[PDB]
């Protein structure tokens, strides 16, 4: 009944603000008027000083401990979904190890436009060229990235919506590992009940959006494929570039 | 009024059996008289084929499973207090922070008796004398938990009892950090007085009891205090997306 997913589409919302602290709705308040811009090496170094911490590399292992706090961070959002935490461990922890990197990008979405990206809490911003103009091996690792964002962020999602769409990620089932599908998919299937419905109340006049929205995972399944081949060839430059531990569990390529 | 205070009484019961599986007053069957017994260790073996899931670790870790599992029960729980999800939500958290462990030993008192302790929704019970019998540090791991529980359950309580006394555990307003207490307390003042009433009509002999409850989270956080220690400890001796799961 409306009643029962009402309620867990607010269950979940909650636990999406307690667990993640850049929400789209605070990032869209930054970009749409303050935020140091940042678009040669000569800012950047300006840049230190400005906002909270070779140019290329210092950048990289940078982004990812961004991506190591929003691994934990995802974490903590998942067992808040009512029924994840009751599940044979060995596949939360691969619902978790897959549908981690899905989900950063759809976030990271929120932090992007046409131009650029929010760096450092929000602090800063890098411009979209800056990005598109590093040394060979690292200056297209946020690329095709930025040309999903703005597919993605097309469809004007909010955070009650994206709340929901994270918790359809996490919970697919389609993933190669998993012990018992079943009451994955019978999770999930549930969590679509109430994602089509919030869809359908937040968004009343975009028509086909829960459809529009679900398309997106085939984007959204592309950009990660892109990213570890593209991961794999900078262990090969660079063999002395260290990478975080639990960004290494979430690698089996 | 008084009428109210039964009101809320009966409210948080009926939140109690909903959001708690396993209730005291079921698994008090299991306890008195059917589940396995785990004596010794070739029974623990046979332990992992009938209830399905180094010994002594893949025993301890595994009662943390079941916390995470707990955390998310109080959690459904906790909202069901009247004007709980009203609070500024960095309360909420923080509430419930500080409130699980003491609300998790409470718990874990209507799971045993001098003898042992219940496991896996009840399919098990795991003799005391098994549990003693564990290496440093586990065996006494366990053991100070042992003995505040038969301490506890000395009061007689019942589900009902325990679900005021629940209630009253994470509306504590001397959480280290809270930003607005005054609603916290005005609603554990609330909760204190409905479970002063509920305490005379359902134990009018057991006498001053209500007193002799308030005085046991003098002995919950002091299990708290002293168990997070002994999981410090743990952090010097003994798969990282799991550790993530399991922060304490
Ligand atoms: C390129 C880059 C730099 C240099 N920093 C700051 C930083 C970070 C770490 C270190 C560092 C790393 C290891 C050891 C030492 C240091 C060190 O220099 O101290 C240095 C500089 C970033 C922070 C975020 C992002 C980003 O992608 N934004 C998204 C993901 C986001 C932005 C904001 C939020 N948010 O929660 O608000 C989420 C995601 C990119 C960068
Ligand atoms: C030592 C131990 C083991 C091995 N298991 C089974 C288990 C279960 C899960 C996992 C596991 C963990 C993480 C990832 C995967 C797995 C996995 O199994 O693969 C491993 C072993 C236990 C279950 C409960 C307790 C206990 O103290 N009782 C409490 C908790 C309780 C008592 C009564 C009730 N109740 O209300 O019914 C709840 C809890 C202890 C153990
Ligand atoms: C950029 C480059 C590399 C990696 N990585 O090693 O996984 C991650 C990122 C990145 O952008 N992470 C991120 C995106 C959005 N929000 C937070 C973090
Ligand atoms: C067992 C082992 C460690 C911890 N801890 O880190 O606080 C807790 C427990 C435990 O007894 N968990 C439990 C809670 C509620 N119901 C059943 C079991």
């Amino acid at each position: 009944e409306s009643a029962d997913l009402r309620a867990l589409a607010k269950h979940l919302y909650d636990s999406y603000i307690k667990s993640f602290p850049l929400t789209k709705a605070k990032a869209r308040a930054i970009l749409t008027g303050s935020p140091f811009v940042i678009y040669d090496m000569n800012s950047l170094m300006m840049g230190e000083d400005k906002i909270k911490f070779e140019v290329a590399i210092r950048i990289f292992q940078g982004c990812q401990f961004r991506s190591v706090e929003a691994v934990q961070e995802i974490t903590e959002y998942a067992k808040s979904i009512p029924g994840f935490v009751n599940l044979d461990l060995n596949d939360q922890v691969t619902l978790l190890k897959y549908g981690v990197h899905e989900i950063i990008y759809t976030m990271l979405a929120s932090l992007m436009n046409k131009d650029g990206v929010l760096i450092s809490e929000g602090q800063g911003f890098m411009t979209r060229e800056f990005l598109k103009s590093l040394r060979k091996p690292f200056g297209d690792f946020m690329e095709p990235k930025f040309e999903f964002a703005v597919k993605f962020n097309a469809l004007e999602l909010d955070d009650s919506d994206l709340a929901i769409f994270i918790a359809v990620i996490i919970l697919s089932g389609d993933r190669p590992g998993l012990l018992n599908v079943k009451p994955i998919e019978d999770i999930q299937d549930n969590l679509l009940q109430a994602l089509e419905l919030q869809l359908k109340l937040n968004h009343p006049e975009s028509s086909q959006l829960f459809a529009k929205l679900l398309q997106k995972m085939t984007d959204l399944r592309q950009i990660v494929t892109e990213h570890v081949q593209l991961l794999q060839v900078i262990k090969k430059t660079e063999t002395d570039m260290s990478l975080h531990p639990l960004l290494q569990e979430i690698y089996k390529d």
